[PDB]
């Protein structure tokens, strides 16, 4: 047979002439390769997140799936070469995994992807909506497709851009929307794709989950949420008391982990103290700093106030991505995707992320009351009130993977 | 031949004294009992600290005093009727005992539900006294309480232990000292005793895998550990006035359910208890709508014991306790007819775990013994173990400390 979970480096053609070799640099029961990749992948998430945050206004929420983008450009990378391939490695930090080969990266995703989407449990409803779209006139390589299928679970789909340019756009949106249980409707904006369109990269991940420790709607109370602009608005502040992996870090910033049923996927909230600013924290937050904060998360009983929120971000990666160094892939001239063709470059890359958080969890709203008999909490107990902007992440703990990462700078409606 | 199957005018039951289908009375009885239950509970809490643990079988007390009533006469008989609210059952004194007997039948007599709810009533009289044949017969008829002789005159203490051991045997050792030492003395004539034992399986049991050790904070700043059980499922529930939560956890068979009452954390039982009445506890039950919810309740056990004298006197039962005014002539034929209740003791037990719940209780009315001078945490929650079809409160209390 040979599926994603049995794939061995031997089951992934190297393709000489097209292999990069990133420089050198001189805890588990968990797979090391997955460990290394997740670190390289989180390295890109925080980088990308920072650039993206800087380009945005503080009062704007944000939400994306860096794992998505990262995986999307990884399958694109599958058939990239030379200049194009290098930028792909360096931009997405895959080149930060010591002496690793552009070929091995794909083997790592094999391992990662195998566990993220297959070996996972029922509760870990994780759907990968990443596909490559190119015009029919182009002849695509079947070795690429076959590997892109095995590893990334998706082949490049040919669409009639030249002719049915607009008909294609709707074909794409119809497909992303299918996998995203309808949540990720439009994926490519209007007049985004046209006759000149050659290659289009779309990427999203869909997660559906229930809190392991639900909030009771009965305890939700409209509260003020202070924004960046110094103003205030009313949000539906959820409230509960429970045991959560928590941790007060540098300068009073609070890190809270709220797991979902399944236990492997959790939402981490980062709330700086009223004084310090989220922007200040977004800046200071680095891969190792974030990795550290998470390693220090210790179970603790606390009072949690959390605004109910909904965030939906529409991304056109191309700009920021090339602004970050990925220039060739988007270049009709400098581009080089020899493995994907049988002048091929990426026209644009679209990303859409969606998060709705309520008392039952992320995605759902099936009311549930909560009765806690015979509980007496310390009248001094530590509280976590998120009535000011805070970061958010959805990560697969065992895989040390950041699936989604966002910012809730305004939850109010 | 049988009090349960028999009928009013068909059974030869009719006490010495007296004072002013049938299921209307049986139901009026249960309401009287519940009314006594809630009233008595209030007086009981009223004398304790708002944060003291409290558990008891009000049904058990009513039964023991109903028994005592059989030999009561005049003022004492009237007071007994009024205090235990038997004076609200449209019917005379003698009558009551029939319905009560009917009630106990529809309560403890059944081979249905693994909802073990038994009860044993027994009399313990002085080995040398001559008890009234009629009293002794109605007692054994209506309440199934047989008279066991004991030497209170000479060797009393061994007798007090004799009784306590009998209650123990009747409640799976759960109640081990219903009667305090030194209460029964040489001049102790008789001891009326009731016992109730419950043991049910959660209709929707809790899994130990989900139970977790949590820290409880005693009001005094101190803190201890409390094993908390957890589970999600459909339950009749409701958040009432001032934010009080009422949860009904039925036992297998749905005939007996435990009703929890938790006031919003930023409030206390105080208001709830002072406003507690049968009608109220019923309104809440009538608001209970099934709902999907998460239940977090301590796997614990509490025991309580006490004298029913002070509070029962406060409630208006004074004569029965007055060595002078007490009137219990229908008890001893030859020996004495100056009997009075020295003291009334009660002891209840409640244990709750993943499997289910176990409650026991006993009440010991002591005739002419010694009136032994009346010999904790926070975030408490009320508990009731009721018999739904019969509308009776079997057990009830305030769990203030699950540690
Ligand atoms: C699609 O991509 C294919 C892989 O990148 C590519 O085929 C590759 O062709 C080269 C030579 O043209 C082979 O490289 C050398 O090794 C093989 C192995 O035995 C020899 O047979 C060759 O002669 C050569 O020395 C690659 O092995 C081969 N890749 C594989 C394993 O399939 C195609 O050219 C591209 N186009 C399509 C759709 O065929
Ligand atoms: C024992 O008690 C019974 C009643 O419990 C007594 O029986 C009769 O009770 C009626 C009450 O209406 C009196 O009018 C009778 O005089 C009582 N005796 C008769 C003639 O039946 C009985 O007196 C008591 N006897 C003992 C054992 O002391
Ligand atoms: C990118 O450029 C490199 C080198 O400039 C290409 O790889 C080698 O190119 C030289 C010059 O044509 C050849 O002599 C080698 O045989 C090539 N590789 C090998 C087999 O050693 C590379 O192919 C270019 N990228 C593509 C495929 O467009
Ligand atoms: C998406 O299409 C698949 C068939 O390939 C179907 O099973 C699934 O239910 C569809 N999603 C929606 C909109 O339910
Ligand atoms: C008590 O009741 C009896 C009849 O039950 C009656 O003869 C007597 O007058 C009453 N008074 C007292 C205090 O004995």
């Amino acid at each position: 047979p040979v599926d994603i979970c049995t794939a061995k480096p031997r089951d992934i053609p190297m393709n000489p002439m097209c292999i990069y070799r990133s420089p050198e640099k001189k805890p588990e029961a968990t797979n090391r390769r997955v460990w290394e990749l997740s670190k390289a992948n989180s390295r890109f998430a925080t980088t990308f997140y920072q650039h993206l945050a800087d380009s945005k206004n503080d009062n704007d929420n944000i939400f994306l799936s860096p794992l998505s983008i990262s995986t999307a450009f990884a399958m694109t990378k599958l058939g990239a070469c030379n200049d194009t391939l290098q930028q792909l490695m360096e931009v997405f930090k895959f080149d930060t995994i010591s002496e690793k080969t552009s070929d091995q990266i794909h083997f790592f995703f094999a391992k990662l992807n195998c566990r993220l989407y297959r070996k996972a449990n029922k509760a870990s409803k994780l759907v990968s909506a990443n596909r490559l779209f190119g015009d029919k006139s182009l002849t695509f390589n079947e070795t690429y497709q076959d590997i892109s299928e095995l590893v990334y679970g998706a082949k490049l789909q040919p669409l009639d851009f030249k002719e049915n340019a607009e008909q294609s756009r709707a074909a794409i949106n119809k497909w992303v929307s299918n996998k995203t249980e309808g949540r990720i409707t439009d994926v490519i904006p209007s007049e985004a794709i046209n006759e000149l369109t050659v290659l289009v990269l779309v990427n999203t991940i869909y997660f559906k989950g229930l809190w392991k420790s639900k909030f009771s709607p009965e305890n939700t109370r409209k509260e003020l949420f202070y924004k960046a602009d110094g103003e205030s608005c009313s949000a539906s502040m959820m409230y509960q008391e429970g045991k959560f992996r928590y941790r007060r870090v540098a300068e009073g910033t609070q890190v809270l982990e709220l797991p979902f049923k399944g236990d492997d996927i959790t939402m981490v909230l980062i709330l700086p103290k009223p004084e310090k600013s989220l922007a200040k924290v977004e800046k200071e937050l680095t891969p190792e700093v974030l990795q550290e904060w998470l390693d220090e998360l210790e179970e603790m009983m606390l009072c949690v106030h959390m605004p109910r929120f909904r965030i939906e971000d529409g991304f056109s990666l191309k700009e920021q991505l090339q602004d970050m160094g990925l220039v060739d892939l988007f270049s009709p001239e400098k581009s080089k995707l020899p493995g994907i063709v049988a002048d091929l470059y990426v026209s644009d890359a679209f990303h859409k992320a969606f998060l709705e958080v309520n008392e039952e969890g992320s995605e759902a709203a099936a009311s549930t009351a909560v009765v806690i008999a015979g509980r007496s909490l310390n009248p001094n107990r530590v509280c976590f009130k998120a009535n000011r902007p805070f970061l958010v992440f959805i990560r697969e703990v065992p895989l040390n993977t950041i699936i989604f990462m966002g910012r809730v700078a305004n939850p109010c409606v």
